[PDB]
């Protein structure tokens, strides 16, 4: 049961209190409005119209919510995950990150409100 | 225990297998790209720039996911609901947030998962 925020302009991400363990089943709901530069704002799925220019997650759009579990590569979160189990050999603290190009977070604004819970297993 | 899709052009909503009962704790997660007219698509939170011209849900943007429970007013769903508790009682119908009579030109759909949680 973690609840908190993820700033668009935070390159390092938001480390949550959720340690993902082998067999854990998780739910995530992400909401909100944030920008990677422009005056317009996008939701947790990001901007489907914008080209990939070196995103930390190539499998999500610019401005999408992504995560790392432990020492994993980025995993798309987008609007959330429903009763979700990680690939085998993936474990450790969940960090939530705004999908942008490394070095380009200065002009980002807004944030995502995210809830994460462990489910019956 | 319910998984499927909600079409933008379905005025009448998607009637799900979830009957909401007093005290029930539920989770919805909605995903995908849909439209209420334009060639451009929006997500489950809808179009934050477009004004309200008599949307079925005044509490959400045009093109947002909403729902009804039984005979109730529209309730915002947006990207989903996390361990949400609702006198609201009955079958959960999911609906695209648009204006009555004008669904004909909508396109796309949202993916939606609903479950009941521990309580
Ligand atoms: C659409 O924003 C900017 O477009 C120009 C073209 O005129 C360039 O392609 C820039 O790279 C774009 O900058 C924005 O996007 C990148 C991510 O791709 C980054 O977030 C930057 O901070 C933004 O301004
Ligand atoms: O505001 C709602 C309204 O917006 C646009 O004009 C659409 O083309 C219409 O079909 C209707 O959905
Ligand atoms: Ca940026
Ligand atoms: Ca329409």
């Amino acid at each position: 049961a973690w609840k908190g925020e993820v700033l668009a302009n935070n390159e390092a991400g938001q480390v949550t209190s959720i340690i993902y363990n082998p067999g854990d089943v998780i739910t995530i709901v992400a909401a909100g409005w944030a920008s990677y530069g422009p005056t317009q704002k996008w939701g947790p799925q990001g901007d489907r119209e914008h080209p990939d220019q070196g995103l930390i997650c190539h499998d999500a759009f610019c401005g999408a919510l992504v995560m790392k579990i432990g020492n994993s590569g980025t995993i798309p979160v987008n609007t959330g995950l429903f009763r979700w189990v990680a690939p085998n050999n993936v474990q450790g603290a969940i960090t939530l990150i705004y999908n942008d190009v490394p070095g380009t977070y200065g002009n980002n604004s807004g944030s995502f409100s995210v809830n994460i819970g462990k489910d019956q297993s």
